Formats: structure tokens, C-alpha cells, sequence
């Protein structure tokens, strides 16, 4: 899901902020090559949802509302995208494909997005 | 991969009969609503990587070639399908990525044909 990726990143980088003012919408949306207007159907429903607030005075500036470590990957995913059928397929088939989405869910479940934020590369 | 999802079908429907003789292409085909010209594109690389052979008299019958349980859903689906990036992701998003994909082969690479076969379900 492209909205849930984009949305990952923003969330992302919000939490490597966590508790030092604001980022700009305009500042992520460059960041990341998207539309500003692309980043505000992502912020819609992160902002419903509770998992980020805008500041009063920086005509869309953003911060985290819950801490980082509170929020999964796959809590963010969810959002934003969502949380086929064959019918000729065998039942083994169709549990074998059922095993491969759970052990996805398992690795975005447990992913935190503190656990992201501090990630060390290089 | 929609290859890979009926290579995988075929294959079972094999491995349900291993050792008991054939089942024609027109059968499979017929069984999982695919043309029998779509299913000769399966067929094609099963055989050339000596999993499947074809009986001489069948005009188009087959049977697994290598036993069930030396096969992987993980094999299959590399033969028929194959063995995307954003650059602005960061890093920790394209690891998390990595290892959600990784969670995948490890459910593919560790369930054989013949654990396919012999699921039990009613």
C-alpha cells in the first residue's frame, strides 16, 4: 500500500522528533517527493485516529500526540490501507497463504515505532 | 504471482497421486478453470527443472518426477515467479521491508508438496 508506506515514513520521522516542537507538512512532503496535498490524505486519518496532532500557529506543522513506543507499524499500516480469493484452490493452498499473511502481521505487529525511529545504520 | 499461486495447485493435485500413474493436462486444467494453453506455460518450467515429467501415451498426462517431500512451496513458486524500492524510504523502513519479506520465504521454504498433500481438513 503506497499510502501506508508514505504514511510510515511520516510517522517515522515525526517520532525521531518526538517531544522537540514541530515538522512541517511542507518540510515532509519534500523530504519524501510527494504533494503536499498527497501528505495531508495521510495526516487525515493519523489525526483521527489520535496518533499525531497539529501545532496552532505553524500553518501545518505536525507532531507526534502518543509516544512512539505506544504505536506499531502495523497500527499505522492499519490505518491507512486496511486491516484474493480462488475459489479452485485447494485448502492447503489457501491456509498456506493464510501462515504467509499472518507471519507478516506477526513482524509488523511487534515493529514498534520507537524500534524504527532508532534503528542505527551506516 | 498468479503463475505461481496455480503451479502451485497443479503441483498438489501430483503430489496426491504420487506413484498412482497420471492426470491429464485437460483434467487439471478443467479442475481449476484455467485454459489448458495457460496451464502448458506452468507445465513448460516445472518439467524443465525435473519436477514433473509427462507418460508418453497420455497425450498431455503428467506426474511428479522427485517425490513430494523433497519439494518446497518455496521452490515452486521461484521456478515459476522469480527467486518495490523508493528512494526517500529510510533505512529501518526498507529493513523492516526486508524482513517482512524474509518472514515470507521462511513460511514458503519450510512447507514441502508433500505437508501440502496430506493437510486434513472436513
Amino acid at each position: 500500500s503506497t499510502k501506508g508506506r508514505y504514511g510510515l515514513t511520516l510517522m517515522i520521522s515525526l517520532a525521531k522528533k518526538e517531544g522537540q516542537g514541530c515538522i512541517s507538512l511542507k518540510s515532509i512532503a519534500e523530504e519524501n517527493n510527494l504533494s503536499d496535498l498527497y501528505l495531508e490524505q495521510l495526516v487525515g486519518p493519523l489525526r483521527n485516529a489520535g496518533l499525531i496532532r497539529s501545532v496552532r500557529g505553524a500553518k501545518g506543522g505536525y507532531q507526534l500526540r502518543v509516544p512512539a513506543e505506544e504505536i506499531s507499524a502495523g497500527d499505522i499500516i492499519r490505518l491507512l490501507e486496511g486491516p484474493e480469493s480462488i475459489e479452485s484452490e485447494p485448502p492447503a493452498q489457501k491456509q498456506l497463504w493464510i501462515r504467509m499473511r499472518d507471519a507478516v502481521r506477526d513482524v509488523l505487529d511487534n515493529t514498534t515505532l520507537k524500534y524504527l525511529a532508532e534503528y542505527v545504520d551506516t
